[PDB]
């Protein structure tokens, strides 16, 4: 990690005050914050005495892999406190938190335009990651973070430290551990995980923001879920989806990986529908 942490910034840790749990983990927790520089409020995630060797590796690695991106859509790494402990990972604040949570929590309260607004931030994200050659493997509305803005980034990275670390995901009959109702049959069948794998999983997301957090496939279990998706079922509409965003999602499940969207045409459609907002009045069919 010593190449890579050269992007970050050293904080010292009386520049940093922690102020409110927001998250938990075994290891550590997630912390609102204030970073001395006038003061930034951020968000601080911590490794607590007694890690392994593999945590502060896989740990450390996160800020590496996250200190190499600059994008609107993607969370910004303030730095990290790694002389020290307990270890830090220190981003700019979301204030409206996970974007699952948020929406289960503001039912009903945007309009369809804010929506697809959030998806093209999303879809923007996705694209940058994809072309630095990074496939995040864990995307889902957990994994999104929203601000005052409402401005939609993209957070969760490392490399084996992602799917270990989310309880979604559950281990296989064949050894993997994977979030089945978000993850592309390709990576399930034979962990062929690429960003056309994240493209089946964005498609989860545009169902997830306009149902407003329903969770994929209901009461299903991971086996059913597995089951159906191979027999060629696929989520239904939404209620109050716009019929192009409805086809969007459906194109993103293709079962051949090639016949999938790449993120470039899924910004360039939904910057089209939200520049023409009209585009977006005709709804899909609700059974
Ligand atoms: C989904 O966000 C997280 C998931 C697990 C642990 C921490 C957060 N996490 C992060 C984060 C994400 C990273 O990938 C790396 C470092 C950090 C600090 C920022 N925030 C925020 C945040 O800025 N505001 C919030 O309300 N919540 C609930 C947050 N949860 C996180």
């Amino acid at each position: 990690n010593q190449a890579v942490l050269k992007f970050t910034t050293e904080i010292h840790p009386s520049c940093v005050t922690r102020q409110k749990v927001i998250g938990a983990g075994e290891f550590g927790e997630v912390y609102k914050g204030m970073l001395k520089t006038k003061e930034v409020p951020v968000a601080i995630k911590t490794l607590k005495a007694g890690y392994t060797e593999k945590q502060r590796v896989d740990f450390l690695g996160e800020a590496g892999i996250m200190g190499q991106f600059s994008h609107h859509n993607i969370i910004r790494l303030e730095g990290v406190i790694s002389k020290y402990k307990p270890m830090m990972i220190i981003t700019e604040y979301m204030e409206n938190g996970a974007l699952d949570k948020f929406l289960r929590e503001k039912d009903g309260e945007f309009s369809v335009l804010q929506l697809v607004g959030m998806l093209r931030g999303i879809a923007a994200g996705m694209k940058y990651l994809a072309n630095m050659n990074y496939v995040h493997r864990d995307l889902a509305a957990r994994n999104i973070l929203v601000n005052s803005n409402l401005v939609c980034k993209v957070s969760d990275f490392g490399l084996s430290r992602v799917l270990e670390d989310d309880p979604e995901a559950t281990y296989t009959t064949s050894g993997g551990k994977i979030p089945i109702r978000w993850t592309a049959p390709e990576a399930i069948s034979y962990r062929k995980f690429t960003s056309a794998s994240d493209v089946w999983s964005f498609g989860i997301v545009m169902w997830e923001v306009m149902t407003y957090g329903e969770r994929p496939y209901w009461e299903l279990s991971n086996h059913e879920v597995m089951k159906a998706i191979n027999d060629g079922f696929r989520l239904p509409t939404p209620m109050d989806c716009p019929s192009a965003i409805y086809q969007l999602m459906m194109q993103c499940w293709q079962q051949e990986r090639a016949r999938r969207p790449k993120f470039a045409d899924i910004v360039s459609i939904l910057d089209k529908l939200i520049r023409a907002p009209d585009s977006l009045k005709t709804l899909a069919d609700f059974d």
